[PDB]
């Protein structure tokens, strides 16, 4: 959990704050500031480049591929709202902060996140000045197919996409139990995800469908 996907976070999130800087991310600049190397950050670097997070450029900048920056900036995101809880909320020491919140960033789950940016005040800036970035992106709140559990609970529905759909019979079972874009209930089984909306009422849906409409916690 922290000691080898996190070694690659912390690499990710030092290209980030180069970037951001506007300083060119060079490797001996990844290497003082973590610092790291000895176990040069070139073993890390090339170990990264396989899984596609980053590219070693023609000059040596190191340049994020778009999954690598996702993936920076949901680490920023985690690390920053923990800022934000630690001094908004907890109140330690402005001094202790970063260094907390370097290894909250590892931890904190996107669930947590959510209720973070409904319990903070102000989400925009760290205390630090810098944004907050990846906002958007916490919240498509997910594929429904996944965020379903043989355990019931409400969501709301971001898009059903009924223009990707083949299996057009259910269209007006949907609209028969309303379902639209409101709570509904979530649930698995045997697979099988079944949906009941403001008319309790059920809707079994197909997999081309589960895997479409997208929900979003609440």
């Amino acid at each position: 959990m922290k000691d080898l996907v996190d070694t690659t976070e912390m690499y990710l999130r030092t290209i980030y704050e180069l970037e951001e800087e506007g300083v060119t991310p060079l490797r001996a600049r990844i290497a003082e500031r973590l610092e790291q190397s000895g176990p040069t950050v070139s073993q890390t670097v090339a170990r990264m480049e396989r899984d596609g997070l980053v590219v070693v450029a023609s000059d040596r900048s190191l340049q994020m591929t778009p999954t690598g920056r996702t993936l920076a900036t949901a680490v920023m995101r985690k690390a920053r709202l923990a800022e934000r809880l630690l001094t908004d909320i907890i109140g330690l020491d402005i001094n202790k902060v970063h260094d907390e919140a370097c290894r909250w960033e590892h931890v904190m789950s996107d669930e947590v996140e959510r209720r973070l940016v409904k319990v903070l005040k102000d989400v925009s800036r760290s205390p630090f000045g810098n944004p907050i970035p990846g906002l958007d992106e916490l919240g498509p709140g997910t594929r429904v197919i996944d965020a379903a559990t043989s355990m019931p609970r409400k969501v709301r529905i971001v898009q059903i996409n009924e223009i990707f759909q083949v299996e057009t019979d259910q269209f007006t079972q949907l609209l028969d139990a309303d379902i639209r874009v409101g709570s509904e209930v979530e649930i698995v089984d045997r697979d099988g995800h079944i949906t009941l909306s403001h008319n309790g009422k059920d809707v079994e849906l197909l997999d081309d469908l589960a895997h479409t409409i997208r929900i979003e916690e609440l």
